[PDB]
RNA sequence: UUUUUUUUUU
């Protein structure tokens, strides 16, 4: 269907919230419980599109908006005025429905819901629910059936589930559905799941299939989605709202990124164990990080060694995909209040956490996908704030960095090389406590990692492959020592009759 | 010797 580009304008007339209630877009409600939480103003991406979501004109809208601008109340507030809008008409049942990628970002856009109720009890009349994993089940349908929401957020995996079992009883008069971190949800794995959503909702709606108007938000996205969101958009037209220049990179100026290149890729360890002892002297212990690391088996690991090193200084807060959801969310809550600590943790936090005055993001290894990068260093830097970012690679990932020049002209200006004294390498690797079968698997983690990506971030798997496995080695302190394995596990790799799989594994059958 | 997420507490 068609799509109309509406690109940055430098010149255009700033939008307010006073001037959105005058001239009859916005309720005095709404404007109330924005106005009370006392930002300068709206925020380019705001100003952009709420007036365009509300619009009557029956069109879908896409939204580009740089990581920490405040994309989330872009879309809040719009879908509270078309709840205030349509008070009076089918007042206990899901109008809008807010999909995201985790569950810790459901529950982050649920708690700035509940922030504008906090800031005007007028607006609780329109409930909000959430629906994700890792909850009980139950209780979040006795939540459904007392509260009767106007308003559900969730993640894909719950909310089909509860789709196919109850669409009748809330989600026939929907006129809203939001895709937060939309270039992600669109990603293999869970374009599927999306499109099971649209058409649930689709067929399921009382006024017609193509009712439902759909938002897509991203700091990451182009024409290219347009295409892969095909299936689920309705309308003949869809507005994409632009507030990067088509060329301009999409990682935010402000960050101060700089990337630290090792010899060996786990050297990478022991250069952001002495950076973190560094921030932590200059700074006197007044440092809030971010580490993020590319497996749950790895950053566990990674876990251990800042404990041990760090625990003294600051907290150190494991994160990722095998915490349980109970302690996900309550050390979500404490590294929001937290002046200081080191959340460490996989790309489950990558995408829209909202952690305030964060003052570095580290990253050891390479993202899960190129786009992340630019979310990963998006944990810092937020809402007018500075921050800095370190991508800790060894030699083999550099390939890496190339590639976000030429697929996202994301040019790093900061370049070092990095090498470990043996103290350090004493310091850390004699208080590590694990065994070397925990090690292997470990290690074994990471090449399946790392062979994900080879494609994506042209690697070299001869040379890239055979770094990864030579980790086992230099963390057990035996550099020519290779991790052992048996024939049939080598054979579930592809690499029995591969040079690759020689100098990686030993056969200890 | 489940690479990041993502229902199965329906
Ligand atoms: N108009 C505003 N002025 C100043 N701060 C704001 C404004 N709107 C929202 N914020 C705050 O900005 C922070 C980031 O907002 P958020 O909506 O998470 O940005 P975002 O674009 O979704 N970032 P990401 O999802 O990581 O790409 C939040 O803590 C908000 O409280
Ligand atoms: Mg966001």
């Amino acid at each position: 269907s068609k799509l109309i580009h509406v690109p940055k304008e430098d010149n255009s007339k700033e939008v307010t919230l006073d001037s959105l209630l005058e001239e009859g877009v916005l309720d005095k409600e709404i404007h109330k419980a924005i106005t009370r939480m006392e930002f300068p103003g709206l925020t380019p991406v705001q100003q952009k599109t709420i007036k365009p979501i509300l619009s009557s004109e029956d069109h879908d809208v896409i939204a580009r908006a740089k990581t920490g601008t405040g994309k989330t109340f872009a879309f809040l507030i719009p879908i509270f005025q078309h709840l205030i809008n349509t008070k009076f008409d089918s007042q206990y049942m899901v109008k809008a429905v807010i999909v995201a990628p985790t569950r810790d970002l459901a529950l982050q856009i649920e708690a700035e819901v509940k922030k504008i109720h906090d800031m005007n009890y007028g607006l609780k009349k329109y409930a909000c629910v959430s629906l994700v994993g890792g909850t009980d089940f139950r209780a979040a349908m006795n939540k459904m059936n007392k509260l009767r929401p106007n308003i559900v957020i969730a993640t894909p995996g719950r909310l089909i589930d509860v789709l196919e079992k109850y669409s009748n009883k809330f989600f026939r008069f929907v006129d809203y559905k939001v895709l937060d971190e939309a270039d992600r949800l669109l990603e293999i794995g869970f374009r599927d799941d999306l499109e099971t959503i649209s058409g649930i909702l689709n067929e399921k709606n009382s006024k017609s299939a193509d009712n439902i108007k759909t938002l897509l938000f991203s700091a990451t996205l182009d024409d290219k989605v347009q295409k892969l969101a095909n299936n689920i958009m309705n309308k003949k037209e869809c507005l994409f709202l632009d507030t990067v220049d088509k060329n301009e990179p999409e990682a935010h100026e402000r960050i101060d990124q700089s990337v630290v290149i090792s010899e060996k890729f786990a050297n990478s360890i022991f250069a952001a164990v002495e950076h973190i002892k560094k921030q932590i002297k200059e700074r006197d212990s007044n440092y809030k990080a971010i580490i993020f690391a590319p497996t749950v088996k790895f950053t566990s690991f990674l876990c251990s060694i800042l404990k041990n090193e760090f625990k003294k200084d600051l907290p150190i807060l494991e994160f990722h995909g095998k915490i349980t959801q109970n302690k996900r969310t309550s050390l979500v809550k404490r590294f929001k209040k937290d002046e200081s600590g080191i959340l460490v943790c996989t790309d489950v936090g990558a995408r829209g956490m909202d952690f305030p005055n964060v003052h570095e993001v580290l990253q050891i290894g390479v993202p899960s996908e190129l786009a992340n990068y630019i979310h990963r260093i998006g944990r810092t830097a937020r809402s007018g704030k500075e921050g800095s970012s370190v991508l800790f690679i060894c030699k083999d990932e550099l390939p890496f960095v190339r590639e976000l020049e030429d697929a996202k002209n994301i040019v790093i200006a900061k370049q070092e090389k990095y090498e470990p004294s043996e103290e350090i390498k004493s310091e850390v690797l004699e208080a590590v406590t694990e065994e070397p079968e925990d090690i292997s698997d470990i290690v074994i983690s990471l090449i399946s990692s790392y062979r994900s990506c080879i494609k994506e971030y042209r690697f070299s798997e001869r040379r890239i492959l055979p770094e990864i496995a030579s980790t086992y080695g230099v963390l057990l302190n035996d550099p020519q020592l290779k991790i052992p394995v048996s024939r049939r596990f080598l054979d579930k790799l592809g690499l029995s009759r591969s040079p690759i799989g020689k100098a990686m594994f030993e056969i200890r059958d």
